[PDB]
């Protein structure tokens, strides 16, 4: 990771996975742990899957990288029911996570 795409993008990394301590969002969701998320859910996201990403530079721009997180939350608020922790952590993460962003 010698580039400053890499390393800015380690630094949202790290900075985004701290607002979800619990690790909701760390690591792949298989339907074992959440059932029907294949049927629901087209284009899964988590974060470990974007720190491979950063690690392989398959990340053009911070925009692509962006997009990801989004998708990410998006599906979260997808699958989990609205009342959800899942739902509400994805919620909250989204908007801090973006405006976090845009800071630097």
């Amino acid at each position: 990771e010698s580039t400053p795409i890499q390393q800015l993008l380690e630094h949202f990394l790290r900075q985004l996975q701290r607002k979800d301590p619990h690790g909701f969002f760390a690591f792949p969701v298989t339907d074992a742990i959440a059932p029907g998320y294949s049927m629901i859910i087209k284009h899964p996201m988590d974060f470990g899957t974007m720190k491979d990403k950063i690690v392989a530079n398959e990340y053009k721009s911070v925009t692509e990288f962006k997009a990801d997180f989004k998708l990410m939350c998006d599906n979260a608020m997808t699958y989990n029911r609205p009342d959800t922790v899942y739902y509400k952590l994805a919620k909250k993460i989204l908007h801090a996570g973006f405006k976090m962003m845009s800071k630097e």
